[PDB]
C-alpha cells in the first residue's frame, strides 16, 4: 500500500517562437514511499482561469498538501475530493495535483497514463492556431500553416468584426474546401454579430467545421439561440470549465460541441465527468488548452484518445522548440503522436528540480 | 488632475478570538491584504480584503502578484478622474480572484472621498451612521451552540446567524433547544453555507414550521450552482430565501432574479470586487422587486466599514456584519464605535480613516 510522503513545486518558464495574440508553468512532484515519483504541469493563464503561479504554489503547498501527505495513493478519488473542496476555483492548481496522481497511478501499473487511461490509439490531429491580425496578414499566415501540412485551421476573430466579415471572402477566393475552418472568437461577438458572421459564411463555399463561443461566457441564452439558428456546429469553450457547467449548457441546449480543457476542468478526473454527460445528452467533445507547454498537451492527447475524441486544437507544440517535447511526443504535422513504451506521462522535472 | 505614481502591499494577520466554524471551514485568523494607491499630490488611499481560498478563491500570494504585476501597469500613471476606465481595463484581464480586485476598488473610493475632504459614505450619499448587525454563531453541538447564542444575547445582538449544514441531524435537533430557550425577541437567520440538499432543507423548513420562533432568513441552503434548487425553494419556503455563493457580480444577480431562485441577496465586497460592482446588483435587485442585505467574510474591521459605508449609501438595514466581535476593539476603534449590535462610523473621518499606515509597513 502507497502512500504520498511528498509534493515538491517548481515554476517553469518556456519561450515561445513567436508573439501569440512565454509560457508560465507550475510543476508538481508527488514522491510515493515506495520512491515512485509523478509529476503534472499546468499553465497560469489569469485571464482565463484566474490561475497566478504565487496562488498555485501556496494552494498546493498550504493547502492541498496537509491532505494528501500520509495518504494511501489507491484512496486518490476521496483525496483529491476532499483537497479540492477547500479551494473556490484555481481550476489549473486542481489541473497539476491530479495529473501527478495519474502519472502516480500509471507507473504503479508500469504503463503510460493514456494506457491507464484506456487508450489503444497514439495519434492525434490538431488544427494550427491563426493570431488576430489584418486580413492580408491572416491569409499569409494560413498559407504557412497549410504549406506546413495543417489542413484545419482555427481562425482568431472577435478583435475586429470588420476585419472578421471581410477575411471571409479573403478565404473564399484563395482556398478550397480541403481546408477545413475553426473559427474562434473568444467571447468577442455579440448576438447580431454572430449572426451576421455565419450568414456572411454561407454567402461563400467554405468548408467550416465548427464556431467557438462567439458570445460572453454567461450569455447562455445567447448560445443557445446561435446554436438554434446556426448551420454550423457551436462549441463551448470558456461557457464550460466543469461537470455543472456541463450540465448548464446540456439542459439549456447552448452548443452542440464541448471544448473540453484540463487547465479548465482541473484535470482528469473532472473531464471523464463531463464527457460521460456530454455522451449521454448527444453532445460531442473536442479537446483544447491553453498555451502552455507540451507537458500539457501530452496529458490532454492522452484523455482525449481514451475518450475517443478526435478534434483538437492543440497547436501549442507548434510555438516551441522540438527539443522539449521530443523524448514523448512526436509531432508531425498535423500529427500528435506519443511515443511507445512511456512510463506514466513519460516526461521528467530532472533540470527544473534538480539541475 | 491628481495622477496614480504608486501602488504598495502588505498582509495582515488577526487572530479571533474564538473559533469560526461552518459547513465549509474551521478558522482561528484572518488573512488579509491591503493596498495603498498614491497620488502624485501625496494623498494616500486604502483598500483591504481578505484572502478566504475555500469560497472565493483568494490568495494573499496571487492577490499580491494580481495587484503589483497585473493591474499595476494599468493604474500607474492613471488620473484618478479615470478610475471607472481604470478598473474595467484592469479587472478584464484577470478571471475571478474578487477579492484582489475589492483591495483596489477601496482604495480608489478612499482617494476619491479624501479628494473631496469627506468619508466614503458621505461621497456615496450616507445620511445614516449607524447600521445593525446581526451576531452569527460557529456549528458545534447543541449545548456549545446554546451557549454561544446566550453569550450573543448577553452582549445584546438580538438578531442571531445560526450556522448550520456541518451535521443536519444537528439542525433539526438545535431546533428545539432554540425553542425553549429563546424567546422572540430573539430572531434567527440560518446560514447553511450550501451543505444541504433540497431534501434535507424542505425538511428544516417544514421542521420550523414545528415550532414557534422567529426567523427572519434561510441563507444559501444549497450548492451555489443548483439554482433550479434554489428556485424551488424559494417557491416552497414561507421564509425570504437568501442567495450568498450564488450570487458574487451582476450577471450572477441576473441569473437568480430570471430564474426566481431568491427572495434576497446577500451583496459582499470580497465577492463583488468592491463597490462598482456592488451598486450595480443593487441596482438590479431594486428593478426586480428583490431585496438585499449585506454580508462580509470572517474578515477585517476595514472590510467591515466599507461595507457599512455602501449599506448606508444604498439604504440596506439588514446586515450580517459581525467580525468586529471577533477580534480585538483597538483593530476598529480609530473609525468604529460599535455599541452592540449596532456598528457607528466615527465623525469626520477622510476616506475611510483606517489609519493603516501607522501599524504596517507597505512595499512595493
Amino acid at each position: 500500500v502507497s502512500k504520498i510522503i511528498d509534493i515538491k513545486t517548481s515554476i517553469i518558464k518556456i519561450p515561445l517562437k513567436r508573439t501569440f495574440i512565454h509560457i508560465d508553468s507550475l510543476a508538481v512532484e508527488l514522491t510515493l514511499d515506495n520512491g515512485v515519483k509523478g509529476y503534472g504541469v499546468a499553465p497560469a493563464t489569469t485571464a482565463i482561469t484566474g490561475d497566478t503561479l504565487q496562488g498555485m504554489q501556496y494552494i498546493i503547498r498550504e493547502i492541498f498538501a496537509p491532505v494528501i501527505l500520509g495518504s494511501d495513493l489507491s484512496d486518490y478519488k476521496q483525496t483529491l475530493e476532499l483537497a479540492f473542496k477547500k479551494v473556490m476555483f484555481n481550476s489549473a492548481a486542481k489541473m497539476a495535483i491530479d495529473l501527478a496522481y495519474h502519472d502516480l497511478l500509471a507507473k504503479e501499473q508500469d504503463i503510460s497514463v493514456a494506457k491507464l487511461l484506456g487508450a489503444k490509439a497514439n495519434s492525434i490531429v490538431t488544427d494550427v492556431s491563426i493570431s488576430c491580425g489584418n486580413v492580408a496578414e491572416t491569409i499569409q499566415n494560413i498559407q504557412n500553416g497549410v504549406e506546413a501540412n495543417f489542413t484545419a485551421i482555427k481562425v482568431k476573430t472577435g478583435a475586429d468584426f470588420n476585419r472578421d466579415i471581410q477575411l471571409l471572402k479573403a478565404l473564399d477566393n484563395e482556398f478550397s474546401k480541403n481546408i477545413k475552418f475553426r473559427f474562434d472568437a473568444n467571447q468577442g461577438w455579440n448576438l447580431a454579430q454572430t449572426k451576421q458572421f455565419i450568414e456572411e459564411i454561407n454567402k461563400y463555399s467554405l468548408n467550416v467545421e465548427i464556431i467557438e463561443q462567439p458570445v460572453k461566457y454567461y450569455d447562455i441564452k445567447a448560445m443557445a439561440e446561435i446554436t438554434k439558428f446556426s448551420n454550423i456546429p457551436v462549441v463551448a469553450d470558456e461557457s464550460v470549465f466543469d461537470a455543472k457547467d456541463a450540465e448548464r449548457v446540456i439542459d439549456e441546449q447552448a452548443c452542440n460541441m464541448i471544448n473540453i480543457k484540463l487547465a479548465k476542468t482541473g484535470g482528469i478526473l473532472e473531464a471523464q465527468k463531463i464527457k460521460k454527460l456530454a455522451d449521454s445528452a448527444g453532445i460531442s467533445c473536442m479537446v483544447g488548452c491553453m498555451m502552455e507547454s507540451p507537458a500539457g498537451i501530452l496529458a490532454t492527447a492522452s484523455f482525449a484518445l481514451a475518450e475517443d475524441i478526435t478534434v483538437a486544437d492543440l497547436d501549442p507544440l507548434d510555438w516551441v522548440a522540438k527539443d522539449l517535447y521530443s523524448d514523448y511526443i512526436t509531432f508531425n504535422e498535423p500529427n500528435i503522436i506519443l511515443k511507445d513504451n512511456l512510463k506514466g506521462f513519460g516526461f521528467n522535472l530532472a533540470e527544473n528540480l534538480y539541475f
